[PDB]
């Protein structure tokens, strides 16, 4: 629902504030297909700072990692489905110093097996075509 909009434009820079939208945004499950998409079209917004689109990614982290906890694919995947394309573009906007912040958070969600296989392999390979392009 539009409540991921609110917590998002609301969202402060903070990791304690960032896990407190989190929490909420567990109950958008239902919705996570959405959700996800109005994800990607924030972190592939001209009009949001990197400084910002990171905040958003840590978000996303923060949701997906407590959907890992609470064994919610529809999490996983829609936002794995999306941050395979997300990441790449960003990459493309963000200086070196933020780039190493987010491979941070891509680690995480390898390590921890929050997204799959798949979502791993297709957002490694959207990196390196970063990193080429």
């Amino acid at each position: 629902s539009e409540q991921f909009t609110t917590k998002l434009n609301t969202l402060e820079d903070s990791q304690e504030s960032i896990s407190s939208a989190s929490k909420w945004l567990l109950l958008q499950y239902r919705d996570a297909p959405k959700v996800a998409e109005m994800w990607k079209e924030y972190m592939l917004r001209p009009s949001v700072n990197t400084r910002r689109k990171l905040l958003g990614l840590y978000l996303m982290n923060h949701v997906v990692q407590q959907a890992k906890g609470q064994k919610i694919i529809q999490f996983q995947d829609s936002f794995g489905k999306v941050a395979a394309e997300v990441l790449g573009r960003i990459n493309q906007e963000f200086p070196r110093d933020l780039k190493k912040k987010l491979s941070r958070v891509v680690n995480i969600l390898k390590e921890r097996n929050i997204f799959s296989k798949q979502v791993v392999n297709d957002i490694e390979r959207s990196l390196a075509a970063a990193l080429e392009h």
